[PDB]
């Protein structure tokens, strides 16, 4: 591994960060939200906004559920705020630790099978016009202020592109540490 990354789950800015995700992915305020209506949503992005093949489609689904479903969401089960934040303590423990071992995390996967999807060339890496339309089409960032932000925090090659290997590492830092590094990951979207 080439950083040592280890959790800060007491951080309240860690356990804001996930809340302000669980209140964005709870659309209509139900307090609860299920894995049903995650993978509907993943689906619908690539499929009808980003183009994805069925085939592409498919390897994304997958790759949701099992990062959602490593945060402990099921099909057809609600889950509320103190079951997903348990959950999602458990997903990071995991991720981190899989990292430390040099073994593929959850992460990793779904960013290598929504690049494929976004990167029209599929050679893993993105540009700024095309984070742009994930983000917004997900609805994670609204202006392209904070998608331009992403292109600052992170190491940026000298085509202009985003790579994966560098995204995933500033996500297993932005979603799974609290790494100072990360902060503005996604600009004033996300907290």
């Amino acid at each position: 591994a080439n950083s040592k990354l280890t959790s800060d789950f007491d951080n309240p800015r860690w356990i804001g960060r996930h809340k302000h995700m669980f209140n964005f992915l709870d659309v209509n305020h139900n307090g609860k939200i299920s894995l049903d209506e995650m993978v509907y949503k993943a689906s619908d992005i690539v499929i009808n906004n980003l183009g994805a093949t069925p085939e592409q489609a498919k390897r994304h689904k997958d790759a949701v559920e099992a990062f959602f479903g490593g945060a402990g969401m099921k099909y057809g089960v609600e889950t509320d705020w103190p079951a997903y934040i348990e959950g999602w303590k458990k997903l990071a423990t995991d991720e981190l630790e899989k990292y430390a071992k040099n073994e593929p995390t959850l992460i990793r996967i779904w960013g290598d099978a929504l690049f494929d999807i976004v990167d029209k060339d599929q050679n893993g890496a993105i540009t700024l016009d095309e984070w742009k339309a994930y983000t917004k089409a997900a609805g994670i960032i609204q202006s392209s202020e904070d998608c331009e932000e992403t292109f600052r925090v992170c190491d940026i090659d000298e085509s202009g592109q985003l790579d994966v290997d560098e995204m995933t590492r500033q996500h297993l830092g932005f979603w799974y540490t609290m790494d100072p590094a990360c902060e503005k990951l996604y600009g004033g979207a996300v907290p």
